[PDB]
């Protein structure tokens, strides 16, 4: 019983853009939000695939924000957390970049951020600072922060 | 357990008079909407055969602009994720085009957009340009924005 | 599991009187509504029978239009699909006439429209246009118009 | 499990007055109204509860008229339906005429209109007249339209 | 909304905690927890450690003046005898932590309720270290007697907790 929701309030001053939501692993039961303009938060949800299947919603979902930049956000809510454990990152991409699967690789094994509940902090860069937290939960909730 | 909801936008500024919805499997709860005038949205929707049948539901319909061309939009859903996977198009057709087993064929052959929760946008022509989505459950959102 | 929702809409100019609803198998449970006057659309249902027995729900009925004939509807959603198939279709005799045996036989084997969730048309003569659609699904609707 | 409802109008000008619900088998789980006067209509319900009942609501009710007559109506909806089948019928007696045994056979052995959902019409006369239907389905309906 | 929210600070009270009880859903161990900041400076949340169990709402960030923030705990789902100990950190405009803690365990038999709130000078993060300073040091029982302390950098704690193990923690944060 895995699932992420995610909530991403854009204060970048510039209104987002959806482009593309990999997944290593699990799906969605909603479509990827397209405008998710200032003073908004983007509000997506992934769950695990129905079925007896060891997995959980291990994706990735780039934003073309304002400034033409991805906004490549991941998140890793694993079946199994006693080997695998719960993670997620947000590191922009330059220019323009879909969430390809080397997208999610460098999200989830460049610097992931624990999902310990813990409201941990970076700058992205281009005048953008990220405020996120996400839970050790099987059932994961995602609150980000994407601030300039 | 599988089954698409199809969302519609019509910018064209002409109503889409419906043709029909060639199900190369599965069937509709709705009927298809006849009228779905200029920017306005039509909200379809595809079932999965009932009952324990190793079927999906994969469907092509098509809508008449009043530019006078089919706008056959195909979608499918595999039952055996394992060997099928999710995967939906859309493609103008001159004149009345009665969406049938051709329809889908091509749609389904042509050029298709792979099912990953991905934004994938082509220019229609005719003056139509496409921005939609299919999501890589069972269940599949479609919000397919036809602008001009 | 079968049934089917008639919506039939009036814009003939004239009101329409129910006849009869012949049923060659199935059972409905609402009865024909007496008067559908001028702008205004009918609400119908037939149903499976009242009791597991291997038949389908096929049934004719008839109204009487304001313009003194006979509009006849028939609606046949089998049991077994794999045989037999999804089939709708309509015209008007002119002056009265009862649905039964015959008149359905009449309307399918005439050119009764696929359920194919298509937008068929036809010209019903006297002054009379169809435009009608039903869905394939053992719980198949209908929404037809008839237009003078 | 083959209950049928009941609903019959009165159009004649005149007050109405319950005379008596008899029931041969099975028990309608509400009692006669007793006032459904002029521009008005009555409601009624149907008897297959107390389980083990076999045929159910094959009977007949006599309503009072203004008039000093009484319609007696009948409703049948056995189980079985390969000896039998969905039947009613109205008559109306001058004078004081109760519903019971000889009278439900009587209404059953006179002009029994087949329950073939079919609008069936007939001049009750004493300045009467009757447009019925009842549905052929083991939860049946009634409809009733009582004009002078 | 409900659950990891902000309500006013003399709005919070039992009702609230069994709410928040209800929100999270029928699981044996669990814990609503609501705190009111009258220290009169914005709280800023750090982290949720978690000795064991989880939560299925995130932790609120801003608890301004004369508000409460709330929050829920459950036991890790499954057959797995884990309980729900817990502690996490605020941040308040003072500039030190305001660390809190509460452990109800799935075996009343071996251990019980265990609660306290402290005051950790400057930032600090609440983690395994914190959670053991806090469970190790003075912890306060489920008793549900009011149980009364200084932080020790200015403020004190007007807090309580039960000892069932649907536990519904208040506490009042104050100069």
């Amino acid at each position: 019983s895995r699932k992420i929701a995610v909530g991403i309030d854009n204060e970048s001053g510039g209104t987002w853009t959806a482009l593309n939501a990999y997944f290593r692993s699990g799906t969605t039961d909603v479509i990827l939000p397209e405008f998710v303009p200032n003073t908004k938060a983007l509000l997506y949800s992934g769950r695990k695939d129905t079925g007896p299947v060891a997995t959980g919603a291990v994706a990735a979902f780039a934003y073309y924000m304002s400034s033409g930049n991805t906004l490549g956000v991941m998140f890793s809510v694993p079946f199994d957390y006693n080997w695998y454990s719960n993670w997620w990152d947000v590191k922009i991409y330059s220019g323009k970049r879909r969430a390809d699967q080397g997208m999610y690789e460098d999200l989830y094994y460049g610097n992931p951020y624990r999902g310990d509940n813990g409201w941990h902090e970076k700058n992205l860069g281009y005048g953008l600072r990220m405020k996120g937290i996400m839970t050790s939960a099987g059932e994961a909730k995602m609150q980000i922060k994407i601030s300039r």
